[PDB]
């Protein structure tokens, strides 16, 4: 019961003196909450079966693991990822994050990478027989120059070859949509955890999204998040905090997106630490000059459990 339309941003960027030989992203850590699994490394495998059945629990199908280009090709956490999802049918998509001198040209180098290395493996993700690519702050690019890689016509198309896809773009606000169809990107996404963040990121606005990605014929994946705090690695930002309250936050987001209509919904995020957007497991910690914040009253895997309970009113309500 792993649903293959419920897709977690996952990061792969920790590392620890055990495994890696450092700490990596960590670094009393760069957190607001800490995690069961403590200062981990992605590149453990016992990690990663862990994380993999973090998913099982949640009830969710789909991983989308943050990728950074050249400096991320043959990747060890990527291999142990896909390897464990192969075990229990769960899957593995990419996000592919603005990386130095990322163009339509690199990103085209990215998909052949993606697609030569790992899209034998049993654990890639296809969804109706096309990999699925999600590009974060993809308007740092023109959308006239990312028809180069996305319209049918474009000088280096992807568009009928073995590197076609879905791909989905970051949208900022409802009234930029049409850029999403002047760059012939598949659909758009919202990622922020944080309700009224951006406008594409308040939830009011997404049934009117999803009722113009159908006219224009495009997927609406909108993120949900169970809460959103970086004033750890971000004093100043304050603004974007947005309390947990007892699981609410997560239900009222969760729920607007279901009703939406959307036949995709992507969750800020599994582990997103920095940012407190995590599902993952948390523990409470004191430690001498900072109290984390933790789920109490609630479990250390609440978001986890909570997250199957709306995976399947998401399937129910997709199958009628």
């Amino acid at each position: 019961t792993l649903d293959d339309h419920t897709i977690s941003f996952y990061y792969n960027w920790y590392g620890n003196p055990s495994v890696d030989g450092e700490m990596k992203h960590w670094m009393d850590i760069a957190c607001n909450f800490y995690p069961e699994l403590g200062t981990y490394s992605s590149n453990d495998p016992e990690i990663i079966r862990k994380h993999i059945r973090m998913h099982i629990k949640a009830n969710v199908g789909v991983l989308s693991v943050t990728w950074w280009g050249e400096s991320d090709y043959g990747n060890q956490s990527v291999s142990l990822l896909l390897d464990e999802a192969a075990k229990v049918g769960a899957k593995v998509c990419f996000h592919i994050e603005p990386f130095n001198g990322r163009s339509p040209q690199t990103v085209r180098e990215n998909i052949q990478y993606i697609v030569d290395t790992y899209g034998d493996h049993p654990a890639f993700y296809r969804t109706h027989g096309k990999p699925l690519f999600f590009i974060y702050d993809s308007y740092l690019i023109k959308p006239a120059e990312w028809a180069k890689l996305f319209a049918a016509g474009g000088e280096i198309s992807v568009r009928n070859t073995k590197y076609d896809g879905l791909f989905i773009g970051l949208t900022l606000k409802e009234s930029e949509l049409p850029d999403i169809e002047t760059a012939c990107m598949d659909g758009f996404y919202t990622y922020f955890a944080a309700t009224g963040f951006t406008n594409a990121s308040t939830p009011a606005n997404w049934k009117s999204m999803q009722q113009w990605a159908k006219a224009h014929n495009k997927l609406f994946i909108p993120s949900v998040g169970p809460g959103y705090i970086d004033t750890r690695i971000r004093p100043w930002n304050g603004s974007t905090t947005r309390d947990r309250e007892n699981g609410k936050y997560y239900d009222d987001m969760y729920k607007a997106a279901i009703e939406s209509g959307a036949s995709y919904i992507s969750i800020t995020s599994f582990n997103e630490w920095h940012e407190g957007t995590q599902i993952e497991p948390a523990v409470s910690k004191k430690c001498d000059a900072f109290e984390y914040l933790d789920y109490k009253p609630l479990a250390d895997d609440y978001y986890l459990i909570r997250t199957a309970y709306w995976v399947d009113e998401f399937r129910k309500a997709r199958s009628a």
